[PDB]
C-alpha cells in the first residue's frame, strides 16, 4: 500500500486513503472501510466531486465524536466520459482571465459533472433518438469566465443523435464524426442544467437533470429527484437498490457552494458499498458507501 496525501479539507486524521485502493477511517465510532477497488487509484486533485463526497466522510467520522449484487452497469457497456477533451470540445471558450488565477482564455471550459454523469447514464441508454425540446438560459451575472450579457442556446429539438457515432469511451484520435457527436451531446446535456461553465462548471444539478431528461430528451414520466433527507436509510438504500435491480444506473449528487457535485451509482458489492463512477475518466472508481454514519439523486431514469 502506498498512501495518497490527500491534503486541502482532506488533510487530517480522520480518514486514510491507500493505492486497487482502500479507504479506511480513523476513529471507531464510525465504519472502518470506507470504499475500496481492485484496479485503478484515487485520487481528487483538480476532481471537486471526488473531494465534496470525501469532506462528507470526514465530517461525518467527527460527527461520530459525540458518541444483492449488481455488476458496474456502466462497466458492462465500456462507459467512461470524461469532463475535458474530446467530451467538452463544443463548450463554450473561456474569454477572460478570473482576477488572481492562471489564465485558460482559450480552453473549452469543463462539462461538469453534472452533465458527464447525465450523458454517461444517457449513453447506457442509447436515448433519445430525437431530442424533444430547445433550451435556454443566461450565464450567470457573476462568472468571471465570459463577457457578458451571454445567453445560450441548445437547439435539441432539431436533433438526431446516432448513438453508433456516440463511442462509450473516447481513446484521441478518433475522426469528426465520433468527436462532434460526443461532444454535441455534452454540449447539449449542460445547456440544459443551465451550466456556469468555467475551468471547473457547476450546475444545481438534480432539479436540472430531472427535468431536462423528460422536457428536452424525451425520457419516461418516472424520472424523478428524490432527497436523501426524506428517506429512511433503508428506504434510500431499497430505492437505488431496485433501480439497480431493473438495469437503471442512479445519477447522485451531493451539494457544494457551486451546485451539485455529482456521479453515477451503477452497482452494489452486496455488503452494503456501492460501485460508483465519478466521471474523470476511470480514476477513483470503485465501491463507496453512500455515508460513514444535502444529498439527492434522480431515479427512474428509463425510456
Amino acid at each position: 500500500l502506498d498512501k495518497v496525501n490527500l491534503g486541502g479539507e482532506l488533510s487530517g486524521s480522520n480518514m486514510y486513503v491507500y493505492n486497487g485502493f482502500v479507504i479506511v477511517s480513523g476513529d471507531k465510532r464510525s465504519p472502518e472501510i470506507l470504499g475500496y477497488s481492485t484496479s485503478g487509484s484515487f485520487d481528487v486533485n483538480g476532481k471537486e466531486n471526488i473531494a465534496s463526497f470525501m469532506e462528507s466522510y470526514v465530517e461525518q467520522i467527527k460527527e461520530n465524536k459525540k458518541l444483492p449484487v449488481v455488476k458496474s452497469l456502466l462497466d458492462s457497456k465500456g462507459i467512461h466520459y470524461n469532463q475535458g477533451n474530446p467530451y467538452n470540445l463544443l463548450t463554450p471558450v473561456i474569454e477572460k482571465v478570473k482576477p488572481g488565477e492562471q489564465s485558460f482564455v482559450g480552453q473549452h471550459a469543463a462539462t461538469g459533472s453534472v452533465a458527464t454523469a447525465t450523458a454517461q447514464i444517457m449513453k447506457y441508454h442509447n436515448y433519445p433518438n430525437k431530442g424533444l425540446k430547445d433550451y435556454t438560459y443566461t450565464l450567470s451575472s457573476n462568472n468571471p469566465y465570459f463577457n457578458h450579457p451571454k445567453n445560450l442556446f441548445a437547439a435539441i429539438s432539431t436533433r438526431q443523435y446516432n448513438w453508433n457515432n456516440i463511442l462509450p469511451t473516447y481513446s484521441g484520435r478518433e475522426s469528426n464524426v465520433q468527436k462532434m457527436a460526443i461532444s454535441e451531446l455534452m454540449a447539449d446535456v449542460g445547456i440544459s442544467v443551465d451550466m456556469d461553465y468555467g475551468p471547473s462548471s457547476g450546475s444545481a444539478g438534480s432539479s436540472r437533470v430531472q427535468r431536462a431528461l423528460k422536457e428536452n430528451f424525451g425520457y419516461n414520466q418516472s424520472v424523478h429527484q428524490i432527497n436523501r433527507g426524506d428517506f429512511s436509510k433503508q428506504d434510500w438504500e431499497a430505492q437505488i437498490d431496485k433501480e439497480l435491480s431493473q438495469n437503471q444506473p442512479v445519477y447522485y449528487q451531493g451539494v457544494g457552494k457551486v451546485g451539485g457535485h455529482a456521479f453515477v451509482i451503477d452497482g452494489a458489492d452486496g455488503r452494503n458499498f456501492y460501485h460508483v463512477n465519478w466521471g474523470w475518466g476511470g480514476v477513483s472508481d470503485g465501491f463507496f458507501r453512500l455515508d460513514a454514519l444535502y444529498q439527492s439523486a434522480v431515479v427512474g431514469i428509463k425510456p
